[PDB]
């Protein structure tokens, strides 16, 4: 899967390359070069061909840079995949060579997946596809605020890099102009009386419904920075979490919650609760008030009313 990665690696500028310059550099035929080209077209890559001359990218992409990323971070263990099934799987598939905070990003995911068996959609270098491994001592017991924590953090990072208006949805997504901007998939394995092993996936809509991307709201952030900022502050919070639970969030959450003090709809399976958000409880529980009556709920999905 090399060559592709090389090609792509040079077309990245958004300029013209004749199959001529490419093949010599690559030390291969124009002929060979056209096959790789296909592979590319396949990764969501939009290659513009001009028959016997050369190739071009409609748009210039910015690839991930291990080193750039590695660079910062402070003490970091990151895997930078270019191509893979899915960032979550990769780690799930390897829970025991892993340690807390281990991460990885890919340029493109062949089987990107969401919550409730939904396809994620992960074209080469258009966005941010990331996952982080974390282990919890008490075990399966937690997670809940773990995820609140994650969304919270992400909102902060975004907010600080530009995108000043990003908010959070209880319990798993980022919002902007009320459309879904990022998606979060947390997956746990546990035992009774034994650590919970967590794999956390975050998907962020960068490049250009009900869904929204950073580019449409006109925000144009650096990928590598983004990346690196994320991992660093999550490592930081997952600890803090590890050490305290929600205690430290709560107020954080309230100021970023997109639906607080608004009409919504909560459902576990097919069961519909209707009313007003009063936030979250000390247990990452949703607060729902129905007729001057506030109550806690740890499940279902939240849409608006
Ligand atoms: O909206 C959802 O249902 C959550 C989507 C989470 C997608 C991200 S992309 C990186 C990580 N690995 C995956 O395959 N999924 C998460």
């Amino acid at each position: 899967n090399t060559v592709p990665l090389k090609l792509i690696a040079l077309l990245a500028n958004g300029e013209f390359h004749s199959g001529e310059q490419l093949g010599e550099t690559l030390g291969m035929s124009r002929a060979a070069i056209n096959k790789h080209i296909q592979t590319l077209r396949d990764w969501g890559v939009d290659v513009f061909t001009v028959p016997g001359k050369g190739y071009s990218l409609p748009e210039p992409i910015q690839l991930l840079n291990a080193k750039q990323i590695l660079g910062q971070l402070d003490g970091g263990s990151v895997a930078v995949l270019p191509v893979i099934d899915s960032t979550n799987q990769y780690l799930l598939d390897r829970i025991g060579e892993l340690k807390s905070g281990d991460a990885c990003i890919a340029e493109y995911q062949q089987a990107g997946r969401g919550r409730r068996g939904r396809k994620w959609f992960s074209p080469f270098g258009a966005n941010l596809y990331l996952s982080m491994f974390w282990r919890l001592e008490q075990g399966p017991a937690a997670a809940i605020g773990l995820s609140l924590v994650i969304g919270i953090v992400m909102a902060e990072v975004l907010r600080k890099l530009g995108a000043d208006k990003v908010r959070v949805k209880w319990p798993n997504d980022l919002y902007l102009q009320d459309r879904k901007l990022a998606g979060i998939l947390v997956e746990l394995t546990g035992k009774t009386g034994d650590a919970a092993q967590i794999v956390i996936g975050a998907g962020i809509n960068m490049a250009m419904q009900g869904w929204i991307t950073l580019q449409e709201a006109g925000i144009n952030l650096d990928r590598n920075t983004l990346a690196a900022m994320l991992i660093r502050e999550l490592r930081a919070a997952l600890e803090l979490f590890e050490q305290e639970g929600l205690a430290p969030y709560l107020s954080r959450w309230e100021k970023l919650d997109n639906f607080i003090n608004r009409p919504v709809k909560l459902i576990i399976g097919d069961k519909e609760i209707f009313g007003i958000s009063r936030g979250i409880d000390k247990q990452g529980a949703l607060l729902l008030e129905q007729d001057g009556i506030i109550k806690p709920w740890m499940g279902g999905e939240i849409s608006l009313r």
